């Protein structure tokens, strides 16, 4: 049987992402629109900084701008929690550690309004340096593939991660951005509640040629594995 859940997601879905963001006493806004497409673990998103310059880099907001669009395949179908949890939608708390700078704390709810799947974030920011390589902007313009080890938190409902995101800094060091992530079901309904899995990421960033305000374009790709 398909669940309502997996139903939500068998075409393409279009994408808002809304972030309010405070780095630092830095304040920013930034939005994004696209589309996902779950049968292929396929986000297409561009996203914009509505306050002008954006005060961290790009790269470092990747993983904070919708696991809901993973390509769990069939065998894995009784183990996606983030579909499960749709339409009411889930909370997805992180901390990210930039080692030997600052973290981000974010939470995020990302649940539908309509037919529209919405990642809406608050991003808060603390003890960077105001010269250092996120508010210095040294990290260059792009982004690693990762594995993300996805675990049940029964306590809660839900799942949790911890992963290590590698930026790239000009020099051809590597800015280490430490991920610990949990997220909570928003409604009171059943969810599913995984066994130990990954999850298989790509992303690429561009530049669209006709934008003049400070921007990101995302191709992602995430698939479930055992």
């Amino acid at each position: 049987m398909v669940s309502k859940g997996e139903e939500l997601f068998t075409g393409v879905v279009p994408i808002l992402v809304e972030l309010d963001g405070d780095v630092n006493g830095h304040k920013f806004s930034v939005s994004g629109e696209g589309e996902g497409d779950a049968t292929y673990g396929k986000l297409t998103l561009k996203f914009i900084c509505t306050t002008g310059k954006l005060p961290v880099p790009w790269p470092t907001l990747v993983t904070t701008f919708v696991t809901c669009f993973a390509r769990y395949p069939d065998h894995m179908r009784q183990h996606d929690f983030f579909k499960s949890a749709m339409p009411e939608g889930y909370v997805q708390e992180r901390t990210i550690f930039f080692k030997d700078d600052g973290n981000y704390k974010t939470r995020a709810e990302v649940k539908f309004e309509g037919d529209t799947l919405v990642n809406r974030i608050e991003l808060k920011g603390i003890d960077f340096k105001e010269d250092g390589n996120i508010l210095g902007h040294k990290l260059e313009y792009n982004y690693n593939s990762h594995n993300v080890y996805i675990m049940a938190d029964k306590q809660k409902n839900g799942i949790k991660a911890n992963f290590k995101i590698r930026h790239n800094i000009e020099d051809g060091s590597v800015q280490l951005a430490d991920h610990y992530q949990q997220n909570t079901p928003i409604g009171d309904g059943p969810v599913l509640l995984p066994d130990n899995h990954y999850l298989s990421y790509q992303s690429a960033l561009s530049k669209d040629p006709n934008e003049k305000r400070d921007h990101m374009v995302l191709l992602e790709f995430v698939t479930a594995a055992g």
